[PDB]
């Protein structure tokens, strides 16, 4: 259902997710980079699916879809199954202990 | 030929879409997510709460939580009344809206 | 067959997608998505603004209202100039954003 590199994610409407980046990665640039390789930027239930899949590791900071405000951006942290809501500058890079890192969806094929 | 899984209703605003009520009874938002995402669908955002109103599938006077959070430790409901929406915004673990319990409803695409 | 429905374009930026320009006028946040619902598709989110904008569809200099709120009250915007976007927020009844209108696109799923 997936495209090469991408992953059945089996929870709600199975969905197609990707870690795009092991880097640190802003949200400009994670947005971008996602739209580029044919997804976009996992929205909240679809990062709270892959962290409950296990897809995402433990203690995983990653960016997703909405907005904070004007100038800023929600991250959703992964940890022991459960998640975490906060939010950030656009241009940070690194929440805590963590680089943002930039995951994608996508519909099934 | 069936455009929803069984339990599922119709929605036929925007794109018509799939919507099924998960429960009568006030739930947090955590677990009204969890709950969709293990019926197969996703908590109805924004514009699915309210195509579900002025549908009628949502009844009058009914408050339910959306896919928005609203900061980080709290997220968006709509209350429907006489086929108008009204936003608001509560707490994580939050089950009542005033007089109205925060019911869970999930929404998925046609198929 | 065809991946968009008469009148709407499709957008190769992210998971390609079906989107059309509502009106030529500053329209308000409730009139756009009541028009985008009634036919046959939903406000634009973020990040569709954002490729409908770098793929060119989205003409330069142009504000256009987005599918997630900024409050109760609020709905933010996404402006589009060059290849770049900006996001504002304006309450349910604003029509213009400066000097832009703010205008209603619909976005849908292809095929």
């Amino acid at each position: 259902p997936c495209d090469s590199g991408w992953t059945l994610i089996n929870k709600g409407d199975p969905f197609c997710a990707k870690q795009q980046s092991v880097t640190g990665t802003n949200f400009a640039t994670s947005m971008t980079q996602c739209l580029n390789n044919g997804g976009k930027l996992c929205d909240l239930q679809e990062a709270v699916g892959m962290c409950q899949t296990g897809f995402i590791p433990s203690n995983t900071t990653l960016w997703i879809s909405q907005l904070a405000d004007n100038s800023s951006a929600h991250v959703i942290n992964c940890t022991s199954g459960s998640w975490s809501a906060g939010f950030y500058g656009f241009g940070v890079t690194v929440d805590g202990s963590n680089p943002i890192l930039p995951y994608c969806c996508k519909g099934r094929r």
